[PDB]
């Protein structure tokens, strides 16, 4: 069976040795190094429950027949479709919602454009066939992805072929028989050199111009390939237990600047190459944007059934269920969950078959989800924050706890109303994690810049709106005046 | 009976003669009152469309055959359900969302209490039977309904018998063979006096004790009922024509007072007689909150489009479409929009039968929905008054334009990007009555509070929410 | 005594017989006519009131010696500062801070001008002495004015030049050798026609460009110029009592569209003649627009007040004064009047003379709550709706109360905890027309754009700030842990 | 000369070793531990300035002559309160305002109620001879203070005399001749066990009624009493060098649980015994939360006007600055600015005497400027985090910049509009460090709740105000419209 295990997983990252840098130093193997060997060991964990439960993680492959990890499908049915959002919130479980590049994510992408591939032999017929050979050979590999969509602006009032260095973002080098040779910079490749490959595509929202064609690329590379390297921001797991840093010692994915010093591209790992026009249509024509969301709103949904239930807890432990201000907050995070809930049963149930076959998911209501839950999000973090109140400072460690001197002082110090010191340090280390920590944070950030600017995301959404029948509908009323 | 059309739904109205008060006088013929004649036209007119599309606004009763409203249905199926959906939002459109009782409002309270009815009889079995008929009652003779929730609590801070004027709210007076007598007051009859019959029915959310069984009362009475009188608040129709007020001028339904001297109510009317820990189910037990609220999502939906019909038509007229901000007040409206689309979509596919048959809506997804629409609709309100600007308070009147000095100079003057000054005027017309008039006002206030207080409502909707699984996630995760 | 009594203010506006249009038709009289007669006697109290209280609304005009109106005054000193506001105030609280053109707001932007007039210099010197000549003849001959700022923008994607209709603004036709010919359309003259002259000036916020040069115009017309129109959207007085309507029957101030047919303006009411440059900084180099907040924010800290008064009648009326959540709505609408009154202070304490010796409050204070209050304010409304509740929507009219069927009925049914029926819906129906009435709206719309659109006045805002110092203040912090 | 120096201040630390813990073991010297070693440079640092400034950071004793701390002073008149206020913000600037128990803030607490002391003597006389005795001794030996006023809430849906354990919350034991025996918790004392003495007071604004009496406690003793252990949450500094961790790693004051094991207090330190509603009233009737509230609102102007300048800087780096809703947003932080501002001449200028000859600044601006700031910070750190966008996860180390093989790949990818790649990263790290480090969201959520929770702060504002002639306006003006009929 070529669908990976745990340890599969993490014995292909140690034979790579992919160029990562962190905290001043090269990294010698990311599955020991303290600021990845946690996510390391969740991602492989991952990778462990597809052989756990293999009816529900797995399917036999259309073109070997072999066990394929089910977040590849590519769903023909709504059973298909459901099945795959099913897959994905077992793994959004296990993560409690706080990775932001699980294989599922890429999975979706690279399916979608591996069967809608039309749009690439606008440019060349040789393009579409690497995408559908580069879908096929990640899903028969079970490769784990990541990408990277964002260039080093430096100058936002400007297009990236008008600032001062011109050469920093990455662009096309020079055209070869054998590939293409790339050099400069994209930011923000989350699980950089802690997968497999890394897909290197345009951005979702951000449109560029003429002027921009050397740096409008698609494709896809190792993480190893000669002349990459990964330069990791610094790490917000500062190497504590699971019980004091409950999230951050698990799901601490990295961002990372890759830098491409002379990098060679095969030509069958290309997909666009130097074509603003096709970039700019990228997400779109391949119904990629659509699958892509399909799995953000499902995990979305497990994150917001955590926040939840950490806002709850909260709630009891400290015995504040009763002031209607606290019941309101709690009905605010309510009100999300249900509602992207219900975008999600209209996005499977209302979902139409493609010009390629594929069941396509409810656009109209992914899209709305994806673009309304970032903007709400800093409110749920800044609930539990309130909530929890002075009690998020007063966290000392578990070796507190222990403590000859002070363990029984601090047990009784930090009761709650229905929970002892201990218990109650923990959950309160979760709350604090989760929103207050660097790791929780950044959790915020995250999703509020998830698929791009929501200044950006908020044009485009009204651009994209079919606008006309609701002037209909106006005017026709003031005719019948 | 025939269903009504709307020369017979005039007809009852007139024949009737409610005892009907409006600023200081005694109404006549509230069909040809202005303060009411307009909203009766608009009422009617909803009838008429009945009859235009049988196929759709009618199905067959049950029980006798004939065709009856189809905002009366029982429904048994997912398909009978979306049938009774398409019909509100008919009738929704024709009013561009702006009716609060329209008769499907309270047709589907009354069917959910007729068919689900069993609650009643914890007190006597023949009040169950007396929701049965009723129910019957109200689809085969195609009555209009509106209701009463309201009582006037004076001092908030006490309940309705420690209040130092304990026989103000309406109160059980006393028992007799044939029937109750009752006395007092319930507030914000919406269409008090426009409609055939009156429900009097607990709140929504407002929970009742012991002390309070006096004031515990569910019947429905013709508002013609002798003592009952209809004391109306003044009128936000000001006699002006549509071009000028276009909405006022249509749908402005009225809220009145409802006095009960000494009314009695026949045994067969009545469905709860002195009891809070019955009323206090009443809305739950029956499922009459969720085949309501499915009907208000429908319409919150129409009147969604309307806003964001007026939003664009705004934007394109004004030529402001391309500042980043506008957009972003655009897709704010949007997002509203497909928020509702989703509930009522998950309501309705997912939706499964009742032990009496009828197939309900996922009342998770409704539930949501009309505790969430309600709070976020100020905003849609200051969206449009924020990008008409200045416009807003440029209203001269349709016959400033008609006006032979003058009529030449508004309109060049008016002129939009894409409009004339005329069609801009009417446009900008629409949107102050829709949010700055006094019926606007009203409108923005009566979402806010449709179903209640929303203070009241966020804390019945914690309260009632599955919170358990949310707590075990976590403390599994807590666990290793 | 050239200030003027109510009756003289009234009948100045009978005899000079404006050409007002409302509801389709030409007003004869507007001191009578349904829509304008409440406001009328209103702003006619208002100039009562000076003759009432002359040692607080009264001083000695520096050039004739004569008692004149105090809101006039260039001040010279705090004190004298002070004392423009409390008269300022005086009229405030007659009006509950609803009147946007009380006399006295027009009256500092006119002082302001007349005082510091060298920038109309630039364009011509007499423009400068015309300014100064117009402040002395409308102090002293009590002149009550507006103004219009607005322009009719259609497509506001554009500037004024490049409209479809090029003409349709108020634009300079040409010159002659006696005054200029302006024809065209301008809008929001809140009061037009019912005062006795109007200013017609560039826009606080909109620049302008080369291209509308033709369109920057500032002069000083009397409202029954030939060829002057004021065409009025509708009233929002329907014509009831001060019990039914107690805010729309007293202050509906109008707003009229104002067309010029080939107006004739002579050169002495000139202020800047087609010049875009000089427009642009008309409201900053003369100090008006800091004159102008002084008298603005004055009168939004006696709005509040009245706010306040109605929120907490509302809480005690109903008895919701102990739920947390109606406390901290009270506290919301207590820390924008504290807010309010701490910028009012600085700026009256921390003036400082300008070089023309007028004493001039601190515009910091000033511009900052100038662009703060109209953001806040929808929210104070919203505040009193919330509150209200159901009880708004409850509003049976005075002549139900009077009805001897229903007089005794409505009564029992309208009690609060504290108060009776009668009172009860007196109260309930003052808190309506403050914010769901069309007046009420209307306020919420007015104060919001009032000075003009908060999206342009906040990048305004940001712009003219001194931001230097701050960015100096962090720089300085990290060069100490800079690497070498 | 009684003030004290920097060196002074590190010795005295080090030579009382309190019974502090942190991750799980004893803390041996304060100076020295990894997790206080900074803030105790960045408190003397603090000290070092007094004596470099000494005409603004100093005056002349009333009771000895000799030159004490200014922000100890008694204000007499406008210029003194004025005075003392400079001071807090020369403080305030070295920390940007950062640091939320300079010695200032206590020592005008302190201060209040070594004046205004009456209330006291309701109680028993002594205690107000002491806290005039306490203030004295705290100026006159340049005494570095913090205080605990909260109570572990374990069921906030109840008093503390009816918890699980009624004994948790800090209480009195036993009276003597020679003083009490308390026991018990007090949960939140910043910068716990690296200042000379903690004051146990009753919250500013949390009420206690009959039944808390033993919970009631007014009084001040050294860190280290016998009995006395700081238990310190985890360390927000993680040992990185300034450039990385800017603020973390100069200003992080640590909070601490703070146990008493039956701990003697001699009756000399005692200010309230027992006594819950001498307690409700002791921030009110000595005005010392006029001028602790005075220090906080000059301190929050200096905290906004660096969030202001890391702003704008910020828009420079990326060329975001002609953007509408980007200079929207910085003329949200300008406002805020200039309200407080506002709110701080006002309280200086109208500020009357009360009846002990301390001039009191007007505190209907500072209660305004206290209640309303706290509420609005969360926003501000929220612009910041936005405008940073992508930027504020794009943060290499330093040590990153000085390795050979990356360094300037580095410096060319992380350049800015107006800066190089180097001065870019340093700034958004400054900005990350401000609200999205654990420093960074502690300030936010300690700026939030500085006083107290919103929620009470704001039901007590509405409480106290002055409600009346708002009424008698509004009821007036209905009065003119009555029928009499």
């Amino acid at each position: 069976s070529p669908a990976k295990t745990g340890q599969e997983y993490m014995e292909r990252l140690k034979r790579a040795k992919s160029s990562v840098y962190i905290h001043g130093e090269k990294v010698e193997d990311v599955t020991v190094h303290p600021a990845f060997c946690n996510v390391v060991r969740s991602m492989a964990a991952l990778y462990d429950r597809q052989y756990e439960k293999p009816e529900k993680m797995l399917y036999r492959s259309p073109t070997t027949g072999q066990l394929v990890g089910m977040t590849f499908i590519q769903p023909t049915t709504i059973d298909e479709l459901i099945a795959r959002r099913e897959a994905t919130q077992e793994w959004a479980r296990m993560s409690a919602g706080m990775m932001g590049r699980s294989p599922d994510y890429l999975n979706a992408e690279v399916m979608a454009m591996g069967v809608a591939n039309d749009l690439f032999a606008e440019d060349d017929p040789m393009f579409a066939e690497n995408a559908k050979n580069y879908y096929e050979y990640a899903r028969e590999n079970d490769i784990s992805l990541t990408h990277t969509l964002i260039h080093p602006q430096m100058n936002r009032a400007k297009a990236l072929h008008e600032q001062n260095d011109a050469d920093v973002p990455l662009h096309l080098v020079e055209r070869r028989k054998d590939g293409i040779i790339v050099s400069g910079i994209r930011l923000l490749a989350t699980q950089g050199g802690i997968t497999d490959e890394i897909l290197v595509f345009p951005s979702t929202v951000k449109k560029s111009t003429a002027g921009e064609d050397p740096y409008a690329l698609a494709f896809a590379i190792p993480n190893n390939t000669p002349g990459v390297k990964f330069i990791c921001r610094e790490a917000f797991d500062y190497g504590r237990s699971s019980w004091d840093h409950p999230l951050a010692s698990r799901f601490e994915e990295g961002d990372a600047i890759v830098s491409f010093e002379n990098v060679f591209v095969p030509w069958e790992r290309v997909f666009v190459c130097g074509n603003s026009s096709i970039c700019n249509r990228t997400f779109r024509e391949t119904n990629a944007v659509i699958h892509m969301s399909h799995q953000v709103v499902a995990k979305n949904i497990v994150k917001t059934e955590f926040l939840l239930g950490v806002t709850l807890c909260l709630i009891e432990a400290i015995g504040i269920g009763e002031f209607q201000h606290v019941k309101d907050k709690g009905a605010e995070i309510m009100l999300v969950l249900e509602t992207m809930k219900s975008h999600l049963y209209r996005a499977e149930h209302n979902a139409k078959r493609d010009r390629w076959g594929t069941m396509t998911p409810d656009f109209a209501a992914l899209d709305a989800a994806r673009n309304w839950y970032p903007r709400i999000y800093p409110r749920l973090s800044e609930i539990i924050r309130i909530l929890g109140a002075s009690g998020l400072m007063a966290i000392p460690t578990e070796a507190d706890f222990h403590n000859e001197e002070i363990g029984e002082i601090v047990s009784r110090a930090m009761q709650g109303a229905t929970v002892d010191g201990y218990e109650r340090v923990q959950l309160f280390r979760l709350a604090w994690d989760l929103t207050m920590s660097a790791f929780g944070a950044r959790q915020t950030h995250y999703e509020y810049y998830f698929f791009g600017d929501p200044v950006r995301m908020g044009m485009a959404y009204f651009d994209g709106y079919e606008k006309e029948p609701y002037k209909q509908f106006v005017r026709e009323f003031l005719r019948g005046a």
